[PDB]
DNA sequence: TGCATCCGTGAGTCGAGGGTAATAAAAAAACATCATGGGTTGAGTGTGGTTATTGGGGCATAATCGATCTGTA
């Protein structure tokens, strides 16, 4: 039965509802439509291929990273700390990175 | 020389329907041939698998402030 799914398309399925309760959230018009469009684009896209597909919160780090920047306040080091559950070394790091974005952003 | 005889000629763009029909023999055998259906090749498209990683965070080993009790005219 799972060898029967693996070539299964249950996961193009699995899918849409993916798309769905982004679309739902964000509130735009027609959410069922828009994603099965949406995911015929993939189909084609990637159709019959190896692909590595960023596992396991990566692109959520640089979301959780941006925040963290915008509420760097300069003395509250520890409190960003524990309610992210980082460490010194993590904290300092992503401080000067963004810092450096955001210097690039306001000189020219 | 006169006679009949045959052989090419003769506009131009345009439109709208535009196709119709006197008739007729059956058996048999014989053969050709395509049509479907079932089975080997074979040709794929399908799917997991090991191994090259390059940013990131991390702990060492160093370093430059911030705050108070002992020594010198």
């Amino acid at each position: 039965a799972p060898e029967l799914e693996s070539r299964w398309p249950r996961s193009v399925v699995d899918l849409i509802d993916v798309l769905e309760n982004e679309l739902k959230r964000q509130n735009v018009s027609n959410p069922r439509e828009l994603a099965r469009k949406q995911a015929v684009a993939l189909s084609c896209f990637l159709g019959g291929r190896q692909f590595y597909i960023p596992c396991g919160d990566t692109i959520l780090t640089a979301l959780r990273d941006d925040l963290l920047y915008c509420q760097f306040n300069g003395r509250n080091m520890e409190e960003l700390r524990r309610q992210y559950r980082l460490s010194q070394p993590q904290i300092y790091q992503i401080i000067a990175r963004q810092r450096k974005l955001h210097t690039r952003r306001h000189q020219p």
